[PDB]
C-alpha cells in the first residue's frame, strides 16, 4: 500500500509526549467522567440529591485532595459538564488539576446502541461531529479523551460482528482524536458478567485485542500516542473456581503480551467490579509478574478511587477532609501498585470474603 | 453460526412491499433532497433569492406538478426542511406525494468527513441518533431514506479503507433504518471524474459493490427490504475514448450482474452529471441489454429531471404551468426508459455536449 | 486499484462456453468420481469386490447407456483413474463421453484435513501442483474440474476460521483452473448430518456463499465462467420435524437468490443423502417455486444416479441391462425435474435402503 | 469466539523450549538450506560440479567448523536433501548439528507461485501432506522448519490480496508445523529490489507484518512457539539517497515495535542481500537502538556467513582450513552484533561479495 502522512513529525512528536505523561513512573489515571446520570445513582447511594452544585462540589472534593495526590495521578478522565465548571476559589477544574500535575481528559461517547441480529449486543455512538468537539475541549484544556465500546462474554457472544465492529468504531474515534491532538485511550471493555472461567476470559480477551489492534493499523493511527484501557483477564463474576492474586495477574499479562505492541506506551486498567483494596493488590501483582511488560501497566480507577471517599462526605460538607483522606490513601496505594511496591498489610490483604458461589450454594 | 431475528416476517413484509411499491414496473424516484446549500447555487442560475419561501415554492412546483407524473413517480428523496413544510392549499408536501401515489423518503446522513491517511478519500457520517430520527420520520410519512457514500477514482484510490469503511458505515445506517420499519436505499457513490476508461470503473465497481454486499451480508441486512442507487459504469469526465451507449449499457449490466443478488429489489440508477436526455437514453439503453436482469433497473434523478424546469421558472411565479410541464415531460421520458421502450434511439444526433476532451484540445 | 486482466477475452470466451454447455436446459451432471475407498465401499455393500477391472467396468455401465440419456448428461465427474481407462471397444472413456454430447470433468482436490483449535473442523487440501495437473488434464479432454470443502452445523460451527478458509482454497482453486481453461465447480458442502431445523440450515448457507462470493471476487475470478455445487437447503437427519417439499425449495431458493448473483452461470446441486427420488422431487420444486431465478438450477448427483443401477447390476456382467435402464430412467427423471416437470412417481417411493446414526451400520 | 484447545500445556511448553533455545543470547541461524537449484549458481561463480558430493562437502564444510563457532549458532536450516546426508564418520548432518549444541531446522515449502490478476505478486505452495512431512522431520531431528514468502514493493503493490494470501498460509503453515512438534519459522520476505525509499520500506513492513500477526491470531497460533524471520526495513537496491545504520536500525526497530506483539520469541533478521560486512553492522547498531526491544534480534544469515568461505573453498579439497575461518569468522561476528557488541571493522579491500559480474579479473 502507499503512505499518506496522516500526522507530521510535529504531531506525532506532542501525542507521545501527552500519552507518556499520563502513566509516568507511579502515576495512575482517575476516571470520574460519570455522567449526570450514572453519578445519580452514587449520589442517591449516600442521599445526597442529584443536583448541579452537589455534582460540581464533589468532583471538586477529589480534585482538591493536597499534594500528597500530585505524584499520584498523571491523568483525569472529566465529563463535559465538569470539563466547564469552577472550583469555589474561581479556578475552573481544568486548570485546577492543571496546577497539580495532571494531563486534563475528556469524554467523548455518546453512549452504546444495540445490534439488530445479535444476542442483545451492542456498538458505541459519538462520531457525528467529534472533530468539531475534539477540536473545542483541546483548547478548553483537555488534552486525552476516553471513548468506552463493551463486549459481553456468553453463549454465543462475543460474535465476529460485534468484535469487528467496535475495533472499527475504536479506529474511527482514534483517527479523529489524533487529528485533533488528542491523546484516545481506547476502552476495549469486555464484561466479567457471567460464570466463565479465567481461561474463557483470556481467550476472549486476546481476540478482542487482536481485532482492535488490526483496526487501528487499518485506519494509520500512531500506536505511541494511544492508551489501552481494558479489563483485567479476571473470571466471571459467577465463577464456581477459586483464582490466586497471582493467576489473574498472570492470564492479564499473558493476553496482553500476545496482543499489544510494545509502541503502545501504556495499559491502563479498569476496576472489573473489583473493591479498591482488591484492584490494588490485583495491579500489584501484576507489575510484579517475572514476563517482561514492554508497557505502563497503571490504572484508571472510578470507584477504587472513591467509593470510600464518596461515603465518607455522605452529603456533610463537613466530612469534606476525611473524605479527601479516603481518596489520597487510595491513590498512594495504587501509585505504588503500578510499581509492585505495594504491601497489602502483609502479602494478602483482601482475602475472599464468603465467596457466596464457589462455597457450595451454587450447586 | 446462529440466527437471531433482527425482523420478524412481519416486519420483513413491511419492508418488501414499500421496496417494491417504489420501484413498480414504470416507476421511478424523483430526487429533491437538496441540502439548503445546494439548493442554494441552483436558485443562483434561475435569479431567485434563497430563502425559505423560495424553496418551500420551488419543491412545490415539482410536487403538484400535474397528475401525469403520478404513474411516473414512485418514491421522492425529501430533505428535512421539506418533510415539514406544507402546500399552498395547507397540505403537508408527504401528504400530497402520498395521495399522488408516491413513496416519501428522506435524506438521513450528515455528510461526508475525511479519513486521514488516505489521499483525499472519504466516509460518511450520519450514525449518531439514526433510530430516534428514524422513528420520528416514519411517524411523519416518511418510509425509505437515502445515505449517499463518495468514492473517488485515483492513481491509488478507493483504497481498502475507503472501500470498507464507506461499505461498512452504510450495512449500520441499513440496520437502524429496517429496524425502524424505513426501507434504506444504499449509495455507494463512484465519482466519473478523472480520465479513466470505461473498464476502469466497471473495476472499481465490481470491487465496490462485492465489499458493500459483504457488509450487508455481515450485519444481517435483510436485502429484499433494499435498493441500491449506483452510477451507471460510465468512462471519467475526461476520457478522451469514445463510448457508444450500447456499451455504457453493458459495464453497468455486467457489473451488477456480477455482484448485485437477485434478491436485491431493484437498482435506482442516478444521474452523475449527464443531461437529461443522456440520461434518459442511457437508463433505455440498460434495460433493452439482452442480458438477464433479476431486477428493476430504473432511476433516480434530481438534477436530469429539475434542469428543464428550474431554468423555466427565474423566480417568475407566472412560469408555472410551464415550468411543471418540463418536469412532466422528463418523468413521462424516463418512465418509457425504465421498460427500455424509449423511442429516442442511435447515440445523439442532433444532440451532443461538450466534446473538448473527445477531441483534439485534450491532447 | 488498476484494473489487472487476470484472463483474455478469448479465455474468457472459452470458460463461458462450456459451463453453458453443461447446464444446458435438461442437462445435469453425472458425478462418478468416487475414489478408490469409496467406490470400493460401494462394491462390498453389493457384494462385490474392489478392484481395478470391476471399478472399470462400473464407470462403463454408466457412460455407455443407450442414446435416450445424451440430451440429459451435459457433464459427467471422473476420478483421476478413470480418466485414463478405455472402454471394451478400445476408445478412451473421454471420447465415449464427449460421444454422447457431454463435458469431461476431473476431481482436482486432495480430500479434507483437520482445522487446528476447531470442534473438528477441516480445510481442503490439493492445491499444490494445481497448474500442472490442471493443464495436463485439459489437455487429456476434461474441460471442467471439482473440489469439495466439508463445512458443518453444530452449536458452534461453521466458525470464522472454517468460513473464511475454506472460502479463500476454493477462490484459489478456482483461479488456478480459469488460468488453464477449465471451469472450476465451487463445491461449498454443508453436511446435512445433525438435527439443526430448515432456519438453521438457511441461516448457514446465507452465510457461507456470502463469504465465498465475496472471496471469488477478492481472487479476481470470473464467475460467468464458473458453476456452483452447493446441498439443498434441508434440515438435518436428526431433525425431528418433518418438512414439505415446497419449503425446502422456497428455502434453496431464496438463501440462493440473496447470496450468488445472476453472473453465476448455473447451480448443480447435490443430493446429501437423499434417496432417487426425494433428489427429482425437491430439485423439480425448487424449479417450480414462483421466485425468479437467474441461473440454471440442475442436479450433479451420484447415488441418486446409481443406486439402482448398482443395486441392479450386482456384479452380474448379464444384469447390466437392467442395471443401465435404471440408470436411465433416473437420469430422464432429473433432465425433467431440472426444469420443473418432473413426474412425481414418488409420494413416498424411492428405494429404501439405510437411514442413520452409527450404531450397527459399518459401511 | 468459543475456545478449543490447540494444543496441550505439554505440547506449548516444548515449542517454547525449542524456540527460546534457538535465539539464546548470542546465538543466531545457519541458512543452508540451498535448493539444488540456488547452491548450483554458487558453485558455478567458483568453477565447480554440481555433485551431490560436493553439495555434501561444502556443507559438511560448515557444519564442522572447529567449535569456537558452537556459542554462535543456535540453529541450522537444512534442505531435505542434507537432513538425510551423512559425515565421513558415518553419521548424519542432523546429529553433527545436534553435537554441537544447535537445533536442525528444514525448508518445508514447494516454492512461489503466481496470482491471478495481480502484478507479478506471488504465493506459496507446500500445504499438501506437510503434516506427513512434519511428522516424519521431527523424527529425524528437525526441530523447527522455514516458509518462506515472497512481497514485492511497486507503484502499486504489494495489494490486498497479495499480502492476505500469504499471512493466511504462513498462517496455515504454522498451525501444521505446531501441531507436528516443530516450531514454525514464519519467513514474511520482502523483496529489497526497487528505488523505493526507507519510509516507504518502512511503512509496507508495518502493514504487511500487522496482517501475518491477524492470520496467526484467527488460526489460534501459539506465537511463544514460533520465531519472526522478515528483512530489515531498507530502501530500494536502486535507491538514489544513501542511509547511515543508525537509520536501518531505526525503522527497523520503530516498524517492529509497532506490530510485533511482545509474546514472540524472537525476529531472525535476512541479509537481504547486503555485504557480509553490512549485515553485521547493520544487525549491531539495531541491538544498540535506544528503544526497548521485547524480543530476541538476531541473525538467520545465508550468504553473509557463507560468502568469503565459499570463495576461499575454490573447488580443491584441501582449502578446507581456509574456508572454514571464514564462517567462523563470520559467525563470531554476527554473534557479537546480535548484542550490540560488535567492533565495526574497516575495509580498504577486496573482501569478498557474490560472483563475476562486468568487472573481470583476467580472464
Amino acid at each position: 500500500p502507499h503512505s499518506h502522512p496522516a500526522l507530521t513529525p510535529e504531531q506525532k512528536k506532542e501525542l507521545s509526549d501527552i500519552a507518556h505523561r499520563i502513566v509516568a513512573p507511579g502515576k495512575g489515571i482517575l476516571a470520574a467522567d460519570e455522567s449526570t446520570g450514572s453519578i445519580a445513582k452514587r449520589l442517591q447511594s449516600i442521599g445526597t440529591e442529584n443536583t448541579e452544585e452537589n455534582r460540581r462540589f464533589y468532583r471538586q472534593l477529589l480534585l482538591t485532595a493536597d499534594d500528597r495526590v500530585n505524584p499520584c495521578i498523571g491523568g483525569v478522565i472529566l465529563f463535559h459538564e465538569t470539563l466547564y465548571q469552577k472550583a469555589d476559589d474561581g479556578r475552573p477544574f481544568p486548570q485546577v488539576i492543571k496546577s497539580k500535575g495532571g494531563v486534563v481528559g475528556i469524554k467523548v461517547d455518546k453512549g452504546v446502541v444495540p445490534l439488530a441480529g445479535t444476542n442483545g449486543e451492542t456498538t458505541t455512538q459519538g462520531l457525528d461531529g467529534l472533530s468539531e468537539r475534539c477540536a473545542q475541549y483541546k483548547k478548553d484544556g483537555a488534552d486525552f479523551a476516553k471513548w468506552r465500546c463493551v463486549l459481553k462474554i456468553g453463549e454465543h457472544t462475543p460474535s465476529a460482528l460485534a468484535i469487528m465492529e467496535n475495533a472499527n468504531v475504536l479506529a474511527r474515534y482514534a483517527s479523529i482524536c489524533q487529528q485533533n491532538g488528542i491523546v484516545p485511550i481506547v476502552e476495549p471493555e469486555i464484561l466479567p458478567d457471567g460464570d466463565h472461567d479465567l481461561k474463557r476470559c483470556q481467550y476472549v480477551t486476546e481476540k478482542v485485542l487482536a481485532a482492535v489492534y488490526k483496526a487501528l493499523s487499518d485506519h494509520h493511527i500512531y500506536l505511541e500516542g494511544t492508551l489501552l484501557m481494558p479489563n483485567m483477564v479476571t473470571p466471571g463474576h459467577a465463577c464456581t473456581q477459586k483464582y490466586s492474586h497471582e493467576e489473574i495477574a498472570m492470564a492479564t499479562v499473558t493476553a496482553l503480551r500476545r496482543t499489544v505492541p510494545p509502541a503502545v506506551t501504556g495499559v491502563t486498567f479498569l476496576s472489573g467490579g473489583q473493591s479498591e483494596e482488591e484492584a490494588s493488590i490485583n495491579l500489584n501483582a501484576i507489575n510484579k509478574c517475572p514476563l517482561l511488560k514492554p508497557w505502563a501497566l497503571t490504572f484508571s480507577y472510578g470507584r477504587a478511587l472513591q467509593a470510600s471517599a464518596l461515603k465518607a462526605w455522605g452529603g456533610k460538607k463537613e466530612n469534606l477532609k476525611a473524605a479527601q483522606e479516603e481518596y489520597v490513601k487510595r491513590a498512594l496505594a495504587n501509585s505504588l501498585a503500578c510499581q509492585g511496591k505495594y504491601t497489602p498489610s502483609g502479602q494478602a490483604g483482601a482475602a475472599a470474603s464468603e465467596s457466596l458461589f464457589i462455597s457450595n450454594h451454587a450447586y
